[PDB]
């Protein structure tokens, strides 16, 4: 009844920024991180035919060998790198990587710190969600905007990594009360039709968020500018968050009629198991592509623009799709693709690029189609429990990566077999 007693243009607006800056903090480090040439540190060369004789075969981006081999061997000659790495500048000017040697041994402090974050946000959207019942929407709104702000213009003025991972779990967790406060807002402040609409148009502001991440790196290579220009201009937001009115739905739960009746006056002026299972895989995959753009195609710039535009294209698709068939068949049809995708690209050879990166870019669009056709099924206590879980997969899936070291098809490998399987449950256990 109360989308019936129920600015929604300006409001909607209102979001689009944060909405617009959001998927750029969190796929900052694909871009600030990015890992550039790098080998060791040896007198032969810091103090073409010289490199040869200091540095072996792989040259190695690790080892280097003790006494230079004027005789150009045996692995006994090679001694990891003591003195330190010499990056390549010619692509990233600078990157994390870089500044904290973040390169051999250490490589798996990258995937961390993109889990670290990624845990910020899940410890953040439960906390926020506990605080939600004592204070406001916009006050949280307006808070968690100026958290993220100062944390991330902060992360540049960070003297160790520890420090760097603090601040961005600071970043992350006021990320989480962005993202609960501004659709709790719109949702809230619409009339029960336009809720999905609404919901769209957010999905599309995030999908051109993705894309314009690619163009901002493509402009801003240092990762100092970079993080200034995806964390500063959320002081603003903060500052034109104070226009959009308190929840009146809150307002009355909460108790307070006389503060909801101002407001409104205002505006008016103006089977669980598996779909756990779906959903910890869509999005334990989904993360696993997003957080490892380097890996998948040489042009990372192209290839996080063309990702954030394959979505766009997704949902449009989307539709005629589910015109014809249904959201179960496309679910798991989309789930499986994206899967054989991923895997395709592991196994396509490096120097067809073009091919790896349309590979990644139909991945990409895949899961979009998934996560769409989710939703809607999802609607279709359970909610909550399915979003914990699924942020708990986006957390095991710059995890994942970590392994690279190990074996490194294990990160592709996963995804792709994940992926496939989840197909198979969605087939099998999930009704129309
Ligand atoms: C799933 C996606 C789009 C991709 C973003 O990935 S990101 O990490 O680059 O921001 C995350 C993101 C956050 C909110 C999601 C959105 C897709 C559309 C969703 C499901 C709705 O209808 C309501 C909430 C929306």
């Amino acid at each position: 009844a109360f989308s019936k007693l129920l600015f929604q243009t300006l409001q909607v607006l209102t979001f689009i920024l944060p909405c617009l800056m959001i998927p750029s903090q969190m796929l900052l480090e694909n871009f600030s991180a990015a890992i550039p040439g790098h080998r060791c540190w040896t007198h032969m060369l810091d103090n073409k035919a010289l490199l040869t004789i200091s540095i072996p075969p792989g040259p190695h981006q690790c080892r280097r060998f003790r006494q230079p081999q004027w005789q150009l061997w045996s692995e006994a000659d090679t001694e990891p790198c003591v003195d330190g790495w010499v990056y390549d500048r010619s692509v990233f000017t600078s990157t994390i990587v870089a500044k904290w040697d973040l390169v051999c041994s250490s490589q798996g402090l990258k995937p961390l710190s993109q889990s670290i974050f990624m845990s910020g946000i899940l410890v953040g959207s439960f906390i926020w969600g506990l605080l939600s019942y004592r204070f406001g929407r916009k006050p949280m709104l307006s808070w968690c905007c100026l958290q993220l702000a100062v944390a991330g213009t902060s992360t540049i003025f960070a003297p160790t990594f520890v420090i760097y991972c603090g601040l961005r779990f600071v970043a992350a967790f006021g990320m989480a009360g962005i993202f609960l406060s501004s659709l709790t807002l719109m949702v809230e402040w619409t009339t029960t039709s336009r809720r999905a609409v609404t919901m769209t148009v957010v999905g599309c502001a995030f999908s051109a968020g993705q894309a314009a991440l690619g163009g901002l790196a493509f402009a801003l290579r240092d990762w100092r500018t970079l993080q200034l220009a995806a964390s500063v201009p959320f002081f603003a937001i903060s500052l034109i968050s104070w226009w959009l009115p308190e929840s009146a739905r809150w307002l009355i739960i909460k108790g307070k009629p006389d503060q909801a009746l101002q407001e409104l006056r205002k505006v008016a002026r103006i089977r669980s198991c598996a779909m756990l299972v779906v959903n910890f895989s869509l999005l334990i995959s989904y993360y696993g592509l997003v957080f490892d753009l380097q890996s998948l195609g040489r042009d990372i710039f192209l290839l996080q623009a063309l990702f954030g535009a394959v979505d766009f294209l997704g949902r449009a698709t989307t539709a005629l799709l589910l015109s014809f068939l249904g959201r179960r068949t496309i679910q798991a049809g989309s789930q499986a693709m994206a899967g054989l995708a991923i895997l395709a690209n592991m196994l396509v050879p490096q120097d067809l690029q073009t091919l790896r990166v349309v590979f990644a870019v139909l991945g990409k669009g895949c899961f979009g189609i998934s996560l769409t056709c989710l939703t809607i099924y999802k609607a279709e206590t359970a909610d909550g429990i399915l979003h914990t879980v699924g942020r708990l997969g986006a957390m095991m899936g710059p995890l994942i990566l970590m392994s690279r070291q190990a074996l490194p098809l294990l990160p592709p490998l996963l995804y792709g077999v994940i992926s496939i399987a989840s197909s198979l449950v969605v087939l099998f256990f999930l009704p129309e």
